[PDB]
């Protein structure tokens, strides 16, 4: 099967993301095979529901000779904010569209900054509307502006592929400009490395339940998030309390006794030496020395709007909600950015959080913000602090 890669268009409004998305599907369909999509179908994005969050998202698919791509395009900036923090698939790379007529605009900066925060790993640039620009001096100056902006947020601007093109003329059928769509698709193939598959990451299992099995000791159940756990291998129980070491003495799937549990499977793991009461809501099983527990972190959060089922009134710096990490709520206190004293429903802000219990975490881990039982926001860990 062809490798699967998740991409999407980002960049400022009216710079040509949707026209480019249509052009890519159209050009690749007539060149390497597939199904073309038209501008109107993609611009008219369905409402996708992620929890209570409403995100207008168009999903499109296209193939290169060697890869299958799932591409995400959204109508408005508000959708890109929501999608980057809580969208169905995390982008493996992004196509930043920049209109040569306008140059980098405020959401060009914001989407790069968000990409950095939510951990978007590769960004390719399509410099659009070049059918309007005859001057090569201008095009060079815009290209340098985009490279500086990428580097400002630690992307490798100097080595970043930038394709000078015209999404519109390519969608209209002009073969000269279509070649630029193939150049861009070439860069998707060559510049975005194939992402790391979960089965190859160090073992991780969020604990959902614990039982004292008769004559066999303590078992913890959960979905293997990544890696492989084998009978005989050592594990760490990470989070809430001081970290404990243990050994796997059995892997059970329903009534079937296994020798290993793999990423994606729902299993029960028998642990030597651990008593049922030594296990707490919110802990994970992990390969030893691969994930650490933290109480403090920086995050990018989106606060739900009233219509989405969230808060009706803003909160202030004393806000003390619950942060739901994998399996449980942990209370935290927050610090706001300087100048911000109030956070309105529907806002998104950088939030420094201090939980009252440690949670095993790494950059890019998603969480929900909750009040009482109900969800009021969504975040991504941008930087762990300790
Ligand atoms: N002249 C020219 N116009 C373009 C090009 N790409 C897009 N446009 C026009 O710019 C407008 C906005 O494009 P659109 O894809 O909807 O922008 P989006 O908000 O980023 O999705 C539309 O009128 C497009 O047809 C291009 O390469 N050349
Ligand atoms: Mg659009």
């Amino acid at each position: 099967t062809k490798p699967h890669v998740n991409v999407g268009t980002i960049g400022h409004v009216d710079h040509g993301k949707t026209t480019l998305t249509a052009a890519i599907t159209t050009v690749l369909a007539k060149t390497y095979g597939g199904a073309a999509r038209a501008f109107d179908q993609i611009d008219n994005a369905p409402e996708e529901k992620a929890r209570g969050i409403t995100i207008n998202t168009s999903h499109v698919e296209y193939d290169t000779p060697t890869r299958h791509y799932a591409h995400v395009d959204c109508p408005g900036h508000a959708d890109y904010v929501k999608n980057m923090i809580t969208g169905a698939a995390q982008m493996d790379g992004a196509i930043l569209v920049v209109a040569a007529t306008d140059g980098p605009m405020p959401q060009t900066r914001e989407h790069i900054l968000l990409g950095r925060q939510v951990g978007v790993p590769y960004i390719i640039v399509f410099l659009n509307k070049c059918d309007m620009v005859d001057d090569e001096e201008l095009l060079e100056l815009v290209e340098m502006e985009v490279r500086e902006l990428l580097s400002q947020y630690d992307f490798p601007g100097d080595d970043t592929p930038i394709v000078r093109g015209s999404a519109l003329k390519a969608l209209e059928g002009d073969a000269e400009w279509e070649a630029k769509i193939l150049e861009l698709a070439g860069f998707l193939d060559s510049y975005i490395p194939e992402p790391e598959r979960a089965i190859d990451k160090p073992f991780l299992l969020p604990i959902e339940d614990v039982f004292s099995i008769s004559g066999r000791g303590t078992v913890v159940t959960g979905r293997v998030e990544r890696g492989i756990i084998k009978v005989g291998e050592e594990v760490e129980i990470v989070g809430i309390k001081e970290t404990q070491k243990s050994t796997c003495t059995g892997v059970e799937m329903f009534r079937k006794l296994l020798d290993e549990g793999r990423a994606g499977e729902n299993v029960g793991v028998l642990l030597r030496g651990i008593k049922r009461e030594e296990i707490e809501r919110g802990q994970v099983l992990a390969k030893p020395g691969t994930i650490k527990p933290h109480t403090k972190f920086e995050s990018e959060v989106y606060i739900l709007s009233k219509d989405e089922g969230g808060r009706h009134t803003p909160f202030f710096k004393g806000y003390r909600p619950q942060f739901y990490f994998r399996t449980t709520d942990v209370t935290g206190t927050i610090e706001l950015p300087e100048g911000v004293e109030m956070v309105m429903p529907g806002d998104n802000i950088k939030m420094v959080v201090t939980l009252i219990h440690p949670i095993a975490m790494d950059d890019g881990l998603r969480f929900a913000i909750r009040e009482g039982g109900r969800t009021v926001g969504a975040g991504v860990v941008a930087k762990v602090l300790g």
